[PDB]
Parts: C-alpha cells; structure tokens; sequence
C-alpha cells in the first residue's frame, strides 16, 4: 500500500502564496527523490520541480525558479511546495511523484490538488485514434540535450485519474503494463506502440525525458488516443 497524497489546493488571487503539502505512507520516504508536476485545466504536464533524498540536489522549472520553493521532511514524511508570487498560468492540478533512481522513471504518483489563481518541449500529435484490434504508434520529437542524451519514459492517463508509469529507460515496461504496450528510441526521437487496441487504451499518452540543457524534465504536450469502431459512412460510387 504505497500512497501519496496532496493537500494546500484553492482559490488564491495573483500575486499572492500558498504551501501545498504531500504526505507519503508505505515505503522509504528517506531514500527517494521526489518531483512535483502539474497539469492546467484540459492542459499537458508540466514537471514544476524535483529534491533528491537528502535536499542536498534541487531543480526547478525556468518559469518557476525563483518563486517556488520545494522542501521535504524526512521525519514527517512530507514533500513540500512553497508557492509566491501566484500568477494565472499556475491554475493547475499540482501532482507529487516519487522518481526511481536507476531510471529517473516517475513511478507512483500522488491524486492531485488544484489551484486556481483569480508549447512543450517535446513534440507529440495531440490526437490519435483507432479502432479496436488496430495497431497505433504514438510519435515524441525532441532534441540532442534531451530524447538524444537521455532515455525515455510513458505516462498513460485515464480520464479522471493521476498519471501512471508506462514505459520507462525508452523500452521496459513495469509490473503492471501488458506486452501489448511497446517503446522504442532512435536518435532525438521515441515512439509508444499500442497492440490490439481496447475501449479501456482510451486515455491521454505523456513522453517525458531530462533536458542536460535547460537542467530539467521536459514533458510533451499529451496524446489523446479515441478508440472509435464501426463508422456507418455513406459510401457512394
């Protein structure tokens, strides 16, 4: 029973501060680094920042640096985020996750808390479709300081539900993840094959890889994959 949970999420004006809170339960909190990561409303994700284990290695978002301020404590088994000078593009669904440190796969992640306050560096198709059985290949172009210096990882969300690890280190799939659920790396590009297409594959599709460049996580817009059937068209000859 490993579990994340968020709180500190409302209405807050601009200009103004909030402290989101994370409270981790069932593993070694002391031994992880962990990231937040945010979504805007009907929006992609956005990595917000990250602190390793002991503090002692912190990074932050271009947009965020210098305004936020993430902390943990390892006796509370809490994950902070300090957040000042609030500006409207900060209305989000705020996330925490834990990152696995042999692959830097974001691997269990928290419900979420919004925040509302009153372009990605990847590049994914922002909808695919298919009909059941169908074989699909999602597309993620980035560039030499991220795809093409670091591995890959897929994150499948469900409508209503929190991110979840797909694919992790370009081509290895969890426990958890079905051999229908294929990725692949070649040079500054990735892709995610889904096999045997299912009503339930319906859901929206993240690339994410380091950026040696920007010094951050970089996220792609988000695929939303439709799993329609039949289609009674009017064919005429």
């Amino acid at each position: 029973q490993v579990t994340l949970k968020e709180s500190g999420g409302g209405l807050v004006k601009p200009g103004g501060s909030l402290r989101l809170s994370c409270a981790a339960s069932g593993f070694t909190f002391s031994s992880y680094s962990m990231n937040w990561v945010r979504q805007a409303p009907g929006k992609g994700l956005e990595w917000v920042s990250s602190i390793s284990s002991s503090s002692s290695y912190i990074y932050y978002a271009d947009s965020v640096k210098g305004r936020f301020t993430i902390s943990r404590d390892n006796a509370k088994n809490s994950l902070y985020l300090q957040m000042n000078s609030l500006r409207a593009e900060d209305t989000a669904v705020y996330y925490c996750a834990r990152q696995v440190g042999a692959t830097w796969a974001f691997d269990i992640w928290g419900q979420g808390t919004l925040v509302t306050v009153s372009q990605s560096v990847l590049t994914q198709p922002p909808s695919a479709s298919g009909t059941p059985g169908q074989r699909v290949t999602i597309s993620c172009s980035g560039s030499s300081s991220n795809i093409g210096s670091n591995t890959v990882n897929w994150y499948q969300q469900l409508p209503g539900t929190a991110p979840k690890l797909l694919i992790y280190s370009n081509n290895q799939r969890p426990s958890g993840v079905p051999d229908r659920f294929s990725g692949s790396k070649s040079g500054t590009s990735a892709s995610l094959a889904i096999s045997g297409l299912q009503s339930e594959d319906e859901a929206d599709y993240y690339c994410a890889a380091w950026d040696d460049s920007l010094n951050a996580w970089v996220f792609g817009g988000g695929t939303k994959l439709t799993v329609l059937g039949a289609a009674a068209e009017n064919l005429y000859f």
